[PDB]
């Protein structure tokens, strides 16, 4: 009789790999269980936003995220390895070193502090925007770019002797609009569906960095559930992660076709003498983290590039 209640709350719009694997994981669980277990998905920031997520996790307010890789700095210092530039070439490599042990302990990383990852889910790799173009490093100095609340990424833009401003994912829009910030970095997908390309006249597509989530709920929650309904659950999360990964690939490629028909923002590409440029300026963020992520880290991770 009791229902179990999972509400799930994200921060990105409903036409997005996460937004599409909410709904398709109470779409699944709902039919499955007979109703036995509701699942309430709250888009857009709607229930809660970036880090007041985490907040509510922890309290019992929520039982179900998917956050950045780049937003768990405070429950761990190893988890910021997602973040380092250039370190992985593709979404295929940081798939490897998901999968590799030391990936796969990640999930548990923060159970010491009633955190419990369930799944890795891909969005894609990131592109550079601004209102000038950002063709070469020495274009981003001075300018003021919004990044996700990572000491990691601040530290990025840092070392480009740019200016950082960490600011939840729900206020990207109206900074730039304003001119808060100048330019950020993001998915092709996350750039279309808040419709970031409206107020960033360019685009570099630098795929200098990634965004995936790691699907997370409260312990407590988790290990309280029966042992047949939590089972299923997992499997169910596992199903939905294979969908998710599927949506990821076509919605960024069909985000980025969208601004491209706009013809009101422009793509730059560049070549590989270009990226190299790219990767020299930033790569030397890593020395600040190598410390915290660890040598065995950065070289599993590093290792993922080679299949
Ligand atoms: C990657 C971000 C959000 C998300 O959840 O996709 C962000 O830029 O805040
Ligand atoms: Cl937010
Ligand atoms: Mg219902
Ligand atoms: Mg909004």
């Amino acid at each position: 009789a009791q229902p179990i209640v999972i509400k799930f709350s994200h921060v990105v719009a409903e036409n997005t790999p996460k937004g599409q694997g909410a709904l398709l994981f109470k779409k699944l669980v709902e039919q499955r269980l007979g109703g036995r277990v509701e699942v309430d998905v709250y888009p857009n920031s709607s229930l809660f936003g970036d880090g007041k997520e985490m907040e509510a996790l922890l309290l019992g307010d929520v039982q179900m995220l998917a956050p950045s890789l780049a937003k768990f700095e405070q429950y761990t210092r190893k988890v910021q390895i997602f973040d380092l530039p250039f370190l992985f070439d593709d979404i295929q490599a940081v798939d490897r070193f998901q999968r590799s042990p030391q990936g796969r302990a990640l999930l548990t990383s923060m159970q010491g502090k009633g955190i419990l990852g369930l799944a890795y889910w891909h969005n894609g790799m990131k592109q550079l925007s601004a209102n000038r173009p950002l063709l070469e490093p020495e274009d981003a100095r001075g300018l003021k770019f919004r990044v996700q609340a990572s000491d990691v990424l601040n530290e990025q833009f840092r070392q480009l002797r740019a200016i950082s401003r960490k600011m939840s994912f729900a206020e990207v829009y109206q900074g730039l609009q304003t001119g808060v910030v100048n330019g950020t970095e993001n998915t092709w997908s996350n750039y279309e569906s808040q419709k970031v390309n409206e107020v960033q006249k360019y685009f570099t597509e630098s795929n200098h960095g990634l965004v995936d989530y790691m699907v997370i709920t409260n312990a407590k929650f988790w290990n309280g559930l029966p042992a047949d309904i939590r089972e299923e659950l997992q499997r169910i999360m596992d199903e939905v992660t294979v969908q998710v990964n599927l949506e990821a690939e076509r919605l960024n490629r069909d985000a980025r076709q969208r601004i491209l028909a706009s013809g009101a923002s422009e793509i730059h590409t560049l070549s590989p003498q270009q990226r190299a440029d790219w990767r020299q300026a930033m790569q030397p963020v890593w020395q600040k983290f190598r410390g915290n992520v660890g040598a065995d880290l950065l070289q599993a991770a590093e290792a993922s590039n080679r299949p």
